[PDB]
RNA sequence: UCGACA
DNA sequence: ATGTCG
């Protein structure tokens, strides 16, 4: 019952908040497609989300009708509602993950995408395959 | 408390 | 252990 047709993303992290990263792989291989460079200052739930948003961006401009898995609940409803809830202070810190978010959202709601967005089962199936 | 993460 | 979230 894991969709082996399919994108894993998962967050990396220094910290929380800390130094932020994330990463989208192909599910059946372990292949790195994409991998952003570390954000100096965010929450693992925003880097989450980032990473979501970023495979829903990698799919569609790709044409490709792949689920993606997430381990995190929070940002899949994040994402669900296009409005990431995050109680991160904003500073010159935190103004390039602040930015990042808010151009994620503004991805959301300019496009439209049916990628259905599914929980990874950690406790059935082990870490996900985008695991730092 | 419980759930999911870092 | 503590911080991010619902
Ligand atoms: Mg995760
Ligand atoms: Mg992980």
């Amino acid at each position: 019952e894991i969709i082996w047709e399919s994108l894993s993303v998962d967050v990396g992290s220094q910290g929380n908040p800390g130094i932020v990263e994330y990463k989208g792989v192909d599910t059946k291989t372990g292949e790195v497609l994409f991998e952003r460079e570390p954000i100096p200052i965010g929450t693992n739930n925003m880097g989450e989300f980032l990473a979501i948003v970023h495979g829903l961006r990698y799919l569609k401009e790709r044409n490709s009708r792949k689920p993606i898995y997430s381990n995190s609940q929070t940002a899949i409803k994040w994402v669900k509602d296009k409005k990431a809830k995050s109680t991160l202070v904003r500073n010159e810190e935190t103004a390039l993950i602040w930015k990042l978010v808010d151009e994620a959202e503004e991805w959301l709601n300019t496009h439209t995408y049916e990628t259905p967005i599914l929980k990874w089962q950690t406790d059935k199936w082990g870490e996900i395959k985008a695991d730092y």
